[PDB]
């Protein structure tokens, strides 16, 4: 008479198939049962065996499985997680702390995308890749589009609850801002509509992150016109071509280029045994190279951009170029729904306001040079996501943001090297402090980050609230209290029922 035995039990007595085929557990199949679990996991330092393990792993089939997977484990007192895509930072989606026994619902098997031109709208299922939408959009229609992520194998229910940023965020906003209804089941196993959930509830899921409003079995989201023709470059600056002025430049001008042209930096240590640093321009403009090179002469000359760099492409060639696909690829394998590679990193977040003058950076190289695989993508907000309140969904980086930094720390070997560069990282972001934004110090909410606070630890949750949702944290509180009183959809940052 095992937990998942009355699982199981449970979930059969709902009068909504087999199932067997849909667990996983050390008992049935210790070696398919950990495969399952590292399947879409993508953060290695959460696979390693000092990671507390779920008792069982569950995927639906349908809909009505979800529900009942809800029911029964509410019924059985059952810690659950939910795992869509697995791109989790923290791995918030399959490793719960201080939650025995757990159980992770998968919902990898629900991946239907509908794509409607006629009404200019898809339905895309949780377990669905945002890869997998981009490519039944252009199925469709080569003049449609959708900004959400940049990444190809993020998941439909783990990314758009965040906000969901990406290269065409400048022209039309978050993903979370084209948004049209969805399906969600609550803490009673209902499938709640947006007419259902009323309106508190829908801005709630448009940016509260994932974990804390239910479980999102769909999203129906607007699409956006794409120009057939999409231009993209990547034009490399090291330390040596006057790097560190040129990225300067770009801190200055990024924000108030066209907002049809976005250009995000990647930047990180290069072999000349010695390292320098080096920054990839890389860049989306929604239209022809003529006008590129037009509007990068008047605003950025420093570049030294020319027509030979830029190539002409359909949108979804342009999606998979700046995901950093090979050329020889094709649109098909977006439909893999799997991610390109795996490490162990650990990932931090900041918004700036104002530029970080040339000593900041140069004191920000000599950190990068100290750590084996330093990385850092900064991002140009402005345009369309000026144009927005701070309080019209969640997400509140709007106005005055003038980027965003993600900063990370990779590695290969696990437990290995992991404490040297977990505590680099940290040393980097509390040095970054009197250059970033302050009061709140802003971040991602889907650039999950345990550093800033728990629920259960010591720091009040209203202090990391503010830095993912500033002013919008209140309220969303107040939502989740009225929501789910009894704190059943909870982790480590997830919305607490109240605050105190
Ligand atoms: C790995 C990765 C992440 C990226 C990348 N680039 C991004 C970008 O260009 N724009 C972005 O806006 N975000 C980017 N991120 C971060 C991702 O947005 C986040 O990592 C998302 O949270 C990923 O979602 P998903 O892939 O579904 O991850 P999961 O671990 O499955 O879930 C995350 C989180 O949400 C909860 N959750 C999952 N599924 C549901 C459902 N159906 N309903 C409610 N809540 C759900 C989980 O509990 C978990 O806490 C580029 C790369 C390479
Ligand atoms: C338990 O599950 C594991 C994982 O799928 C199974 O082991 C694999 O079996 C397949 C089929 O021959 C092989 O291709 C793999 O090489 C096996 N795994 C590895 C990597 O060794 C196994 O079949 C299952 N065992 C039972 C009892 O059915
Ligand atoms: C937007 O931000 C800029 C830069 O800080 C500021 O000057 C301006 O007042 C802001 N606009 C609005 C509408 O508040
Ligand atoms: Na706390």
């Amino acid at each position: 008479s095992t937990l998942q035995q009355d699982f199981v039990k449970c979930l059969v007595d709902n009068s909504d198939f087999p199932i067997t085929a849909s667990f996983f557990s050390p008992d049935q199949n210790a070696t398919l049962f950990k495969e399952e679990l590292e399947s879409t996991a993508q953060n290695l330092r959460y696979l390693t065996p000092s990671n507390p393990k779920p008792v069982f792993i569950f995927e639906p089939l349908y809909e009505t499985h979800v529900q009942a997977a809800v029911v029964c484990a509410k019924k059985l007192q059952l810690h659950l997680r939910l795992r869509s895509g697995g791109h989790d930072y923290e791995g918030l989606s399959f490793v719960a702390e201080d939650e025995t026994p757990f159980v992770i619902v998968d919902l990898s098997k629900l991946r239907q995308v509908d794509v409607d031109l006629d009404s200019n709208s898809a339905w895309a299922h949780a377990g669905a890749t945002i890869g997998e939408v981009y490519y039944r959009i252009q199925e469709k229609s080569q003049t449609h589009g959708f900004p959400a992520g940049l990444c190809s194998s993020l998941g439909i229910g783990g990314h758009l609850v965040g906000g969901a940023y990406g290269s065409m965020m400048r022209k039309f906003g978050l993903g979370a801002d084209n948004v049209l209804d969805a399906r969600i089941v609550d803490a009673n196993g209902q499938i709640l509509d947006r007419a259902a959930m009323g309106e508190d509830v829908f801005w709630a899921i448009r940016g509260g992150g994932g974990g804390s409003f239910g479980v999102i079995l769909a999203w129906k989201i607007k699409l956006v016109p794409v120009p057939a023709t999409v231009t993209v470059f990547t034009v490399t600056k090291t330390l040596e071509q006057d790097g560190t002025k040129v990225l300067y430049k770009w801190e200055q001008i990024a924000d108030k280029l066209d907002d049809d042209l976005f250009i995000r930096v990647i930047i990180s240590p290069a072999s000349k045994g010695n390292r320098t640093i080096s920054m990839s321009y890389q860049a989306q403009f929604l239209g022809d190279s003529n006008r590129l090179l037009q509007v990068m002469q008047k605003s950025f000359p420093e570049l030294g951009l020319t027509k030979k760099d830029c190539t002409e492409m359909s949108w979804i060639k342009s999606v998979m170029y700046i995901a950093g696909f090979p050329n020889s690829a094709a649109p098909e394998a977006l439909l893999a729904g799997k991610s390109l590679f795996k490490n162990h990193f650990k990932a931090k977040s900041d918004f700036v306001k104002e530029p970080i003058p040339v000593e900041g950076l140069e004191g920000l190289w000599e950190r990068f040079l100290e750590e084996d695989s330093p990385l850092t993508i900064w991002n140009p907000y402005g345009g369309m996501m000026s144009r927005i309140s701070e309080s019209e969904i969640p997400f509140p980086h709007r106005n005055g943001t003038l980027f965003k930094i993600q900063w990370l720390s990779t590695w290969q070997d696990g437990k290995v090297s992991e404490e040297r560069h977990m505590k680099w990282i940290r040393e980097m972001y509390s040095y970054m402090e009197q250059y970033v934004s302050k009061n709140p110090r802003q971040a991602y909410v889907n650039y999950r980050d345990l550093d800033l606070g728990t629920n259960e630890g010591e720091t009040d949750a209203r202090e990391w609230g503010a830095k993912y949702y500033k002013g919008n944290f209140e309220r969303l509180v107040k939502i989740k209290g009225e929501f789910d009183p009894d704190n059943f959809f909870r982790h480590e940052q997830s919305v607490p029922t109240k605050i105190g």
